[PDB]
DNA sequence: GATACTAGATAG
DNA sequence: CTATCTGAGTATC
């Protein structure tokens, strides 16, 4: 058995970025359920193989990161040209890990041949006709589907908690009791504005000391719908494998997701979250059952609610202690369970 | 005359 | 919101 593993728009180096860093974590974590793989990416590194020097052909299983098809300056990408190229001479399914609701699989000749430069590729270099297998981290398939509905050769859907990795990692461990600086935080990128209105509602015109750490820029919350006065602090983006250490820097951190990650996605920050010495509160709307904990002191349903709620938790440390201990307790049942989600990951790639 | 990393705006 | 169009701003071996 012989496996590779692509992420389709992205490098793949070493921690600095965030794509960068999913890839070869979810290397590592199919590696340690004794699976021989490959990383393809641009060129030879500590991790990572060349496209332009492998079969892809000589792999049982080509696993592909989802990624969008973002030609930046309207310019060639070759992030995404040579994956898609690479792809495109496999026969065999595609497995494409589909974790961000906004980038389901789509083939990139119909973009590039309406482009000015669409003489320098061809439909035979970059069509994809290999059959397709979506795995979803969502459980609603339906949406999964309907994201995907425009491409003909994904023939499959299966929901599979892919972003649990990070907990079933076999160096993983909770964080420890650290010396709090914040009261809040929240770590990520501007996504497109898709939650301005929660991240203005959550971290800006609170009074409390919060920061927002990653590629998110303070100028970049300009809709007037969203109006504020006092932004969080701003702190640029961090290492992956550092991410809930930085939370733990903090009384408390915010779970908010799109639209479409309400009641249907359990992200990664959900675990890197639960797993930081910071108190996790998520937004009702995020989960209006409370599916990740029954515990109603974990829901905020705004701004004064996320500021009562923080201030209650500093004003008492039985209570900030309490709630940690037992969304920790939440977290380490389902790291109970390792071998059952092995188990059905690697059924999810017909093994 | 740097290189790498990172969707945004708009009609339907 | 979804489908389709249009093309660079920011951080740094
Ligand atoms: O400086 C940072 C900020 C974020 N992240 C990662 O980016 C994720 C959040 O991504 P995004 O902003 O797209 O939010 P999501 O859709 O995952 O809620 C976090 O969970 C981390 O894994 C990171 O590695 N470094
Ligand atoms: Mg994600």
């Amino acid at each position: 058995m012989k496996i590779a593993i692509i992420n389709m728009g992205n490098n793949v180096i070493n921690f600095k970025t965030v794509p960068s860093s999913e890839t070869i974590y979810l290397f590592k974590v199919i590696s340690e359920m004794g699976l021989n793989v490959d990383i393809i990416s641009l060129k030879n590194g500590v991790y990572t193989k060349s496209f332009d020097e492998v079969d892809v052909n000589d792999y049982d299983r080509l696993i592909v990161v989802n990624s969008s098809i973002n030609f930046f300056g309207g310019k060639p990408n070759l992030a995404i040209l040579s994956a898609q190229k690479f792809m495109a001479k496999y026969k065999s399914k595609i497995y494409y890990l589909f974790t961000d609701i906004r980038l389901p699989f789509s083939q990139s000749w119909p973009n590039v041949k309406n482009r000015p430069w669409a003489y320098l590729y061809t439909e035979e270099e970059l069509l994809i006709k290999s059959p397709i297998k979506v795995i979803s981290q969502g459980i609603n398939l339906d949406i999964a589907k309907a994201a995907h509905k425009k491409v003909d050769n994904v023939i499959e859907f299966e929901y599979f908690p892919i972003e649990q990795y990070k907990i079933h990692m076999n160096d993983f461990q909770l964080s420890k009791p650290t010396k709090k600086t914040l009261d809040v935080i929240y770590g990520g990128s501007f996504r497109s504005g898709q939650r301005e209105s929660k991240m203005v509602e959550f971290l800006f015109d609170t009074g409390l000391n919060i920061e927002f750490f990653g590629n998110a820029r303070e100028k970049q919350f300009k809709n007037p719908k969203y109006p504020w006065t006092k932004a969080p602090v701003f702190t640029g983006k961090i290492p992956m494998n550092m991410v809930s250490e930085k939370n733990s820097q903090a009384i408390a951190a915010l779970i908010i997701g799109d639209k479409n990650y309400n009641d249907n996605f359990i992200t990664l920050r959900v675990w890197e979250t639960m797993a930081s010495d910071a108190v996790m509160l998520i937004d009702e709307e995020f989960d209006t059952k409370h599916r990740i904990i029954n515990d109603a002191r974990f829901y905020v349903n705004n701004r004064a609610e996320l500021i009562d709620r923080v201030n209650e938790l500093k004003h008492s440390d039985v209570l900030r202690k309490e709630m940690l201990s037992i969304q920790h307790d939440i977290l380490n049942k389902t790291r109970a369970k390792k071998a059952e989600w092995q188990d059905a990951f690697k059924k999810a790639i017909d093994l």
